[PDB]
């Protein structure tokens, strides 16, 4: 029936609706450190965030996004291996049900307790409907979380999810910096490949920084009350909404330092 995380719909069954899933440049991929290739040819990100409107939260059946008004050049991301900018569109994180699992991206096999995606869309195709019909067409940023120390700009992210705890709730959220969820340093690893959910595009240059952030048990606890469905429908937790690794085939894993 319709795509989700359940034995019944899983990553596993995607490939019946979205043939893509079994493609060549399926997204997310284990990072092994030692195979990786260092690139003295890539250069720094360029994260300039300063100008970000964020405008709404929304609880979309799989996950909660962010969304930003990308009608302009305010939020870009720019450099590391990309060419052109790119425009921030929304966040989201993937989870899980204990502390053990939850990103999509691993490191030489180890699984983080979450993972944070922020979507890009290059310019020069003029909206993200046309960005997605391409190979140069999305950048996403995605950052590892650990458990451990709070993490002070989630906390308004933490403080809202109450109102917004059944899929398709939606409430206003203006004024938040996403500055506050990058980590100190911005050394990072990339490689070519695609939307983690359907539609499984492979239009992604992915950009996956080294270095976690943490955030307390508390922090992610709250992550895990909300639900996959909808108000009045019986309840299913919104947990585990990660999809395992993908072969890696024929690319190569690049690293922005040694
Ligand atoms: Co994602």
């Amino acid at each position: 029936h319709h795509w989700g995380y359940g034995k019944h719909n899983g990553p596993e069954h995607w490939h019946k609706d979205f043939p893509i899933a079994k493609g060549e440049r399926q997204s997310p991929v284990d990072i092994d450190t030692h195979t990786a290739k260092y690139d003295p040819s890539l250069k720094p990100l360029s994260v300039s965030y300063d100008q970000a409107t964020s405008l709404r939260i929304l609880n979309n059946g799989h996950a909660f996004n962010v969304e930003f008004d990308d009608s302009q050049d305010k939020a870009v991301l720019k450099g590391g291996p990309l060419d052109g900018t790119y425009r921030l569109i929304q966040f989201h994180f993937h989870w899980g049900s204990l502390d053990g699992q939850g990103s999509e991206h691993t490191v030489d096999k180890k699984k983080y307790a979450a993972e944070l995606h922020l979507v890009h869309w290059n310019t020069k195709y003029g909206d993200f409907g046309k960005a997605v019909q391409q190979p140069d067409g999305l950048a996403v940023l995605g950052i590892f979380l650990k458990v451990g120390s709070a993490k002070p700009g989630l906390q308004k992210v933490v403080d809202v999810l109450d109102s917004i705890k059944t899929k398709g709730k939606s409430a206003d959220f203006t004024n938040f910096d996403p500055r506050g969820l990058l980590p100190e340093s911005l050394d990072y690893w990339t490689y070519p490949g695609s939307l983690t959910t359907p539609p499984l595009l492979e239009c992604v240059t992915w950009i996956v920084l080294k270095e976690p952030i943490s955030v307390s048990s508390e922090q992610v606890l709250k992550f895990r009350k909300l639900n996959f469905n909808g108000e009045g429908e019986p309840e299913e937790l919104m947990v585990d909404n990660w999809r395992p690794a993908q072969p890696l085939k024929n690319r190569q894993i690049k690293a922005s330092f040694k």
